[PDB]
């Protein structure tokens, strides 16, 4: 590592000790033991610790703060990585391994709000990266269009319930572009945190979305992971949502390698997306509950789950209407990821019924 890199990562530890406000898992696990045990090494590529924290430093107001530019990062920065990934994941020791992949017993998930009196939609999305290639910041532009066309390939196979079109975002109109971010279906444009992850290079080469007709499932392409699989629908029928995207999953595994670790599990971009990769979510309205935000979090937070903005993370309910989701991913199997979101909701509806 060169010394005008070191220069920048002094320069940005100072601004995280310094920074009080600051309330991420990068400070609180960026330890001046750890970072000098950390900030001389170089990955394969060429990835430094200036391109794992950057995004953390320039966003103070970050949660996590931290991403992987290449696979081999979660090893060589394994001692920043591993308690971020244990604080998050609710324990997750050095000796621990993500299980083997189990979808479960999907007859035993149920329907959540039969009377619709609570739940308006109910969402559930996996990523997955592909075998080969490296995370955003590592990527050039032939590749991020050579992945593009590996996937629109594969799924012009789908067939059936699946049957979809893919739709590039150099080919959208602004006025298309922006009903999709409002009816929830695809990703916004100009996110800080990824942008300054240097995650949003060549914008918007290589992007898209594939969708249905319904728009019941959907597939992300090049946004923060190479791939997000995406199954949703208005109501509360979790068991219908789950089993479309047990479907798609399986179905598309068999014909594009993804990269896996006898670890980690499904390699992700960010931390908090490994394992399972799983974040199963309602947008849901407690009007008692959620009187006060924070002590919805509170509650939400006894039952393993996170409190999100009705257009996604760092954005705030519109009309009381809250995304909720389990918050852990790694170090449990899929089916215990979408049962504690099912179980969750269920008490958290309960509490909602019994309150003032
Ligand atoms: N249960 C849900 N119903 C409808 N839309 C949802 C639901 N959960 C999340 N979303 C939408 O998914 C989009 C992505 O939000 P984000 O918080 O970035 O989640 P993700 O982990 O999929 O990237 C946003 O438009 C958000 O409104
Ligand atoms: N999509 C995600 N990885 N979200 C969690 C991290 C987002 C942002 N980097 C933060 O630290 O708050
Ligand atoms: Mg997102």
């Amino acid at each position: 590592v060169d010394q005008a890199t070191l220069d920048k990562l002094e320069a940005g530890f100072k601004k995280l000790q310094e920074a009080s406000d600051c309330k991420s898992l990068l400070k609180k696990h960026l330890t001046k033991d750890v970072f000098d045990s950390i900030k001389n090494k170089k990955t394969g590529m060429g990835a430094t610790l200036l391109d794992v924290i950057q995004s953390g430093v320039e966003n103070l107001d970050s949660g996590v703060g931290i991403y992987a530019p290449d696979a081999e990062s979660y090893r060589t920065f394994g001692p920043l990585f591993d308690p971020i990934i244990d604080d998050y994941h609710g324990g997750f020791k050095l000796t621990d391994k993500h299980p083997p992949k189990q979808w479960g017993d999907i007859n035993t998930l149920v329907g959540l709000d039969p009377a619709g009196q609570f739940i308006i939609s109910t969402r559930v999305r996996c990523g997955r990266s592909l075998q080969g290639y490296p995370f955003n910041p590592c990527l050039t532009a032939e590749q991020y269009k050579e992945m593009e066309e590996k996937v629109s390939s594969t799924l012009s196979s789908m067939e059936d319930e699946l049957k979809g079109t893919y739709y590039p975002l150099t080919g959208m109109s602004k006025a298309t572009q922006q009903q999709l971010i409002d009816d929830h279906f695809l990703f916004k444009e100009g996110d800080r945190f990824l942008q300054t992850a240097n995650a949003c290079r060549y914008w918007p080469t290589g992007r898209g979305i594939f969708h249905n007709d319904a728009k019941t499932f959907l597939v992300w392409v090049n946004e923060e992971d190479h791939l997000r699989i995406i199954s949703m629908q208005k109501g509360g029928d979790l068991k219908t949502v789950y089993k479309r995207l047990v479907t798609a999953v399986d179905n598309i595994e068999s014909k594009l390698p993804f990269s896996h670790d006898d670890r980690f599990g499904f390699l992700t971009f960010c931390p908090t997306n490994l394992g399972t990769t799983m974040r199963a979510s309602v947008h849901i309205q407690l009007p008692k509950l959620a009187k006060d935000r924070k002590v919805l979090e509170d509650i939400a937070s006894k039952f393993n789950l996170q409190v999100r903005g009705t257009r996604g993370e760092h954005t705030e309910s519109e009309g009381g209407v809250y995304d909720i989701s389990n918050k852990r991913r790694l170090g449990l199997t899929e089916y215990q990821a979408v049962r504690e979101m099912q179980d969750g909701i269920l008490e958290m509806i309960k509490m909602e019924k019994a309150a003032a």
